[PDB]
């Protein structure tokens, strides 16, 4: 029997008998307890939501999107387990997200392992697959008319990619840029959390994704099939990147809401070695190898900062220190924010060496602002047809639209830290970073001829 | 100084640096942690929001209504001293909320501890001294104006409630604004009808900002009450109508209560095999934990997910229970039945549904549906002004408001779950309650025509 | 070719080509010209929205609500044209309003014409009928698939086995647009949401949830639009709903009183303004369709900017509007505040189901739901104001 | 006594007794019959809102900033007489506003005159002065604390424009609330951001309330807001560079806009106003007078619809409209090519009375190189 949730970004939203089987398992429910932006809680109290409602919301669209393109093109030949196909992967492309999201597999990961290849997309098939088999539903998949071995090929490459696609005919590429679009980034997991961040946060979207639905359509080129959208919708998907932009600077890399990150995964470094979180066949694993077994990464989620937090262990006297700090508010001081050139950009293989480089001229977070596509410009990447001939996949360049539009799509920001809040150090390491930044030919500080002339 | 948080319910709102010192300890930042709906989110995902976030609303709410009392009327002479007190009332009015809110103080208290009586103001006082002890405020509170002897008197009035001695009977309308005893109608209502509105899903039907606008201290029987217009008296009707919408609607859902109803079953089993720390070193369980403070602090919804993720054999009974949960293998609603049942029968009435399957085979759950005052008008108790003379507060009684108000102001839902989920023990679980619906002469079951022929 | 409509309230909408061709007529544009709410607009400044818009979102839910009935239930035959014409009455339900709506047909020409018995609903049929006549468009109608002598009247018979549109085995489309039988119809589910987001109130009504349950059932042998056990306290919350946006707006004292002054206006000027080949006055415009469709709003203002003396009592009062020098609330207006049938319980006329067996239509009684819900359903208010 | 007025978009708002005085006359409850967009509502069904609602959520904001102002900062002695002079003039800068609002002095004056020079604040204050003389405003605004002769001139100056004889320089930051000159951030434009988007079912991405949170006065004097603030402050002018692109300018909307002006080209020979003392202005002429052009609203659209100039409205109802004449539209962030933000100064949360300069590059690289541009529509009739 098909159930219905209620849901404040997209009301009642409706799901299969299936999709009811994968969401009450362990290994999905597990996202109830990993939130969305992590340590942005702290800084914006509305986002206490977590990556389990997400993923409906991801799932939902996944399949609102693949429904419209089958019920305005039966030619697509788009069949009722393909669409199933669809929005299992949309409910299944979080799974791989770790405590806190982006700051496990983006910091403390890159910190405690740094040479290992790790991203939420390989954990989410990892998960995927232990969600499966744990589960018993390879019998569950062939009642309701799926054949596993191709569909659970095809479901991992939505996910994470690989004609090199094996759960697909290339007649059907159009089915991969629906969760996760390799090509552009337009997906439907952008759109909901476009949404139901700015809810929970209380900023603005400036991106309708139902107007983008209604306007959807395969067509072929360069002998693919894509899928595009209407030439008097392209204005709207540069403002899609730019509300996505904007959402990075107001929340996601707020400087506040970052050092909180940081001192998270500090925290997370200093508890690792003591912490023990059972595995498969009984075995231990620290937080940064329970990502080699999924039955110990199902119960790696945020419960481990409370349980650093009130624990009573002395080797995890150090990482309850931090957390401390932060309970009481006494976080590292923000000190500056500057930026390099795109060609004197820093390289992560220098990231270690900046501390000791603002000092003679302390905590350095360096963040990469693109539209996705690295330097590249997304919509290059996107066809749009006529109205008199739908057929045809025409490309709109930048300079058609509007002389308004970004001159670069990629930028580098540079924010520097203190952990002495003494008035004199705050301002001592004020002077530093703007010594620093006439050094090194940066970009002067906003701030910069108040606290240092 | 002054510090700004943005809310997705009632925007920008500004703190006295007071308030930012009373949150920034470990005792408020735990509110993070303690689900505001508790077992709604499993029905209602969008309900993620703590107790957190409501408490600041609880605050900034009643710091616009005693800065508009002040503003109107200058003869009440309300000090900055006195506006500073209600806010510090109204962010700590939630202290005292234990794992998932309401099913700690309505469910696992009382079957764990019966002997003993706790409330969450109980608990929101004995954790406000806690929180100014630990933290050394008494001294930050004399820095920004305030006199610690009879505030702190004041700020515990007005959470628990001429029996009070923080403010002269000149002030009493002071009491009207956190906490009304006298007619329910105070700040701590609105946030939530807000706040969970717009977390939940769910419409909201009362207008706070136009009740403040009209909102009147006037005398009568010689003592100063908190007033409204002749014209608000419907609105003010919607207020306990939308209440009880939002309890049909969410917090009485019949699954987001059998829900909370196996997180207190597993929380009994769990009960006596773990220690929680605090105060002098001493160990004490999840029921005593409330008995000291320190302990207290580190009882959140944490607790939750120890128990799953735990090793101990000596927990597989509570782990079962939350694996249930997991799996949404639950309880199965049979039906749902009216009659007044004394809360000392609670008890007995399982075993009355068997003899009509053993008797704990069966779950009875017993909500009473009111208006705030047990079976009395609230609106009874409360004063209107008229445009003509603002300062005589007269009495409007129901039948000169409207003739489709209710008949009654309280009622009592009974619902049956059953243990047993097979379709044999669904099928006599439905004829037994059908039977026992006859036997005590209840409402009739809306599908018991269709369940039981 | 199918055009999409951006809506406040509903978003992108999606009209068939020939729903195109029938809001671009005279008959239906004219519409852009009648408040919603009359004389609400003169209290709450944001419910400047018209009667235009309103019908976008009549049809478009009509169009919701009978495309999921028959995608649940190809047992019921709901061809894509049923569909079309439940649609095409949601559009013309509201083409028969008058200058400012309630303010037209629920004052002025019960003490304009006693005699008349006049309604917006047959307003409606024959200013639909005008509208597909004077437009050449029964010839569009068979081009997209339609039989009018059939389906017009099955049209015309939702606006207003008695039914000779469509027979007993779809006797469920009629319960869509105008339901008759307890009044749940997609016609309120609009002006709930539309009202309250212009006019600043809180609606507590949630329709896509209702239509996400609804489903049909051979009740008493017939074939009724019913919904599940679960949904019984949120019925009740609709007409809940309906009566707060009467007691906060649609009969605000001070909003009533302006639309009995545009009255007390129209009526001083009703013989001295002339519509037209022959003449109209604003009492008669409802004899000829060709007259009310310029027969708006635009009668106020006329009034208003006339220089002809015979008007001068009618502007007068007007401008008594204008500078609110209002009647002093203390002219009686009688108010009848109901559940949409009299004194009856429109639950009562409501059958719902269970998940046991999807197709055993039942009756919930009120003592079986709560007992915090009304003793009665109806009820008198009367109010008095000076000249 | 006070009046309140709920809204969808501000809430409750309260009034002044001297603000609904001034709202209850002839010539500003004119503005009930001009839709705020013209012809965007005959694309945009929603959009059916006039300026009337407008006028009271400008004087609502102008009242809310500059009382934030007096309340943060009592060392620029801001009085309840300025507070009063402010809001006036926020409900008052939209009384010049012929029928359909721009396309009447952005389309059909430029066109029925070119000789003469129209613009709305014209208008405006043309109009403020015929109504507190029609209405015998001027012994009330007198009761109520103002001194009308340099009070008036400062409310018609707010919207026109140390050249000021309203107020000195020591109070150079009270213009700068209704109507921005320097840089443009107004509440007017906050007004029409959020209760645009409501109606046309946009979306917005500009937070009012949070720009009043931070504004603070700093030495002339000019409003500031914090460094943290400069990023909203580009995304305000974003946000409304693409309400133009979606509604304002819409190619459907905009042709609507020129065939009312062609049809209004046409009746301009026989429409007959009635004026100062009964002589007869044409629509082109009422302007002229304000007892005409305060009669002066959409009700000639419809008193063309229901008498050759209606025919082109016969075309627009039946939608037989031009096909995608030739349009020329200046996209602009308001001044012509100008950076607006250049004349925008900021203050740090360390020394809050030193206003600093933040260019373009020191905020971010995806920001616009340039700052107007200009579009060509072609249409076939
Ligand atoms: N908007 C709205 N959502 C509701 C309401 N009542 C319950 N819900 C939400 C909670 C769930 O996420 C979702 C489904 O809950 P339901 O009560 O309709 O289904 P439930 O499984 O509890 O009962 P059932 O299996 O159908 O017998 O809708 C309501 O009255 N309004
Ligand atoms: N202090 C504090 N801020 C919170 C909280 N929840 C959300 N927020 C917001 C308000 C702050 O403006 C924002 C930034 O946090 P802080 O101001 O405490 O850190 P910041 O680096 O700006 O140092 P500061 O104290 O302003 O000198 O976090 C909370 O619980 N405590
Ligand atoms: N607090 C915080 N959140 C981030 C950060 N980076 C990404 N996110 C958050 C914003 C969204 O809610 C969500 C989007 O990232 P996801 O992991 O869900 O998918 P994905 O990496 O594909 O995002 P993308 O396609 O690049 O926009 O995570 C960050 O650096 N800090
Ligand atoms: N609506 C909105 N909220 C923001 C924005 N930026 C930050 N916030 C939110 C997060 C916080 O809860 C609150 C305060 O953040 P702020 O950055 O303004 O204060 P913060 O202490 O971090 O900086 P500061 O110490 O004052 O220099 O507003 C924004 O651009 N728009
Ligand atoms: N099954 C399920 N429902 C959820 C979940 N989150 C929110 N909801 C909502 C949708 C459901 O209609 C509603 C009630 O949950 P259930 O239907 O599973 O409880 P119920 O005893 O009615 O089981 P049943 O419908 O007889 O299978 O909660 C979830 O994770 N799993
Ligand atoms: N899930 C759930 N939430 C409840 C229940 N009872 C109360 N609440 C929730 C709804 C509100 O968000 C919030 C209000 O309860 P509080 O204890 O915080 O305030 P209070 O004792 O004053 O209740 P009252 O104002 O009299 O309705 O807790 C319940 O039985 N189940
Ligand atoms: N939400 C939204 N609505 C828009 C936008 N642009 C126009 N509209 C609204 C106005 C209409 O009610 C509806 C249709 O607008 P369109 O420009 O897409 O239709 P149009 O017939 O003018 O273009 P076409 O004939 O297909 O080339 O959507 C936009 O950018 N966002
Ligand atoms: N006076 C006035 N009220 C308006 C206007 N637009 C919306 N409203 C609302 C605010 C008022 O509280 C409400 C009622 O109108 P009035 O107060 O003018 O009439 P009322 O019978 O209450 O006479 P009153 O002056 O209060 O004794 O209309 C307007 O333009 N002028
Ligand atoms: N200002 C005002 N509007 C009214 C009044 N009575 C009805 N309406 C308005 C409010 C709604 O927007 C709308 C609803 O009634 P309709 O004219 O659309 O038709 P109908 O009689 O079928 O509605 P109903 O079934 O009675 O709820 O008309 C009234 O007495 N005063
Ligand atoms: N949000 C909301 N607005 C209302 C309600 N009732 C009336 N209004 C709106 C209409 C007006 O624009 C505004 C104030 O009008 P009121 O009806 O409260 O006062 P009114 O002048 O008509 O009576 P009064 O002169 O004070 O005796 O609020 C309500 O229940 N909720
Ligand atoms: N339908 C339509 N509206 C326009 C057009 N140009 C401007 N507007 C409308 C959009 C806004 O609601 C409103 C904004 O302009 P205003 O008349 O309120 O004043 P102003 O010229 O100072 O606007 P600004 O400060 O430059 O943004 O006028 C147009 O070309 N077509
Ligand atoms: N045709 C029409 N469009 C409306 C109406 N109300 C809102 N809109 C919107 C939907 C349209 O996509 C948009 C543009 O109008 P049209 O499509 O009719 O003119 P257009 O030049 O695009 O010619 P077209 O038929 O699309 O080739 O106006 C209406 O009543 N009739
Ligand atoms: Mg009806
Ligand atoms: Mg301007």
């Amino acid at each position: 029997t098909v159930k219905v949730i209620n849901d404040p970004i997209h009301g009642h939203i409706e799901l299969h008998p299936l999709l009811i089987r994968i969401i009450d398992t362990p290994q999905f429910q597990r996202l109830r307890y990993i939130k969305q932006l992590g340590g942005g809680y702290y800084v914006f109290p509305g986002a206490s939501h977590n990556r389990f409602e997400h993923s409906l919301g991801v799932g939902y669209l996944a399949g609102c999107l693949v429904r419209e393109l089958s019920e305005k093109q039966p030619e697509l030949q788009i069949s009722e387990r393909d669409m199933l196909c669809v929005q299992i992967a949309g409910l299944c492309r979080n799974l791989g997200h770790g405590p806190f999201s982006h700051m496990f597999d983006g910091r403390f990961i890159p910190l405690a392992r740094p040479d290992v290849k790790w991203t939420h997309e390989q954990g989410s098939v990892n998960m995927f697959e232990h969600l499966v088999n744990s589960n018993g539903l390879i019998d569950v998949m062939e009642h309701y008319g799926l054949i596993p071995e191709e569909d659970i090929w095809f479901i991992k490459e939505q996910i994470t990619g690989p004609w090199p696609y094996k759960g697909r005919p290339k007649e059907k590429s159009f089915l991969y840029e629906i969760v996760a679009n390799k090509r552009n980034g337009i997906d439907v997991d952008k759109w909901d959390y476009f949404a139901r961040d700015c809810h929970h946060l209380g900023i603005q979207n400036n991106f309708d994704y139902k107007r983008f639905i209604k306007f959807a359509r395969v067509c072929e080129v360069d002998n693919k099939k894509h899928i595009c959208t209407r030439e008097k919708e392209v204005g709207n998907l540069y403002d899609m990147f730019h509300t996505r932009n904007c959402l990075h600077r107001r929340a996601y890399q707020h400087k506040v809401g970052n050092i909180i990150d940081t001192m998270i995964t500090d925290a997370f470094l200093k508890a690792d070695p003591y912490i023990e979180i059972t595995g498969s066949e009984g075995k231990k694993y620290r937080i940064s190898t329970a990502i080699d077994d999924m039955e110990a990464f199902t119960k790696l989620t945020d419960n481990i900062f409370l349980e650093i937090l009130y624990s009573t262990d002395p080797k995890l006297d150090a990482a309850r220190a931090i957390l401390k700090k932060i309970e009481c508010r006494n976080l590292y001081k923000f000190v500056g924010e500057t930026q390099p050139g795109r060609q004197d950009k820093i390289k992560r293989e220098n990231y270690e060496s900046l501390p000791k480089g603002v000092a003679s001229a302390f905590i350095v977070d360096v963040i990469n602002m693109d539209y996705g596509m690295e330097d590249k410009n997304p919509i290059d990447n996107v066809r749009f047809y006529c109205k008199s001939d739908p057929n045809k996949a025409i490309i709109i360049t930048k300079n058609q639209v509007s002389q308004l539009l970004p001159e670069r799509f990629a930028e580098q920001l540079i924010r520097v830290y203190c952990k002495k809040t003494d008035e004199k150090s705050l301002f001592a390491a004020r002077q530093h970073f703007v010594q620093w930044c006439l050094d090194n030919d940066f970009t002067k500080p906003q701030d910069g001829d108040v606290v240092a002339p």
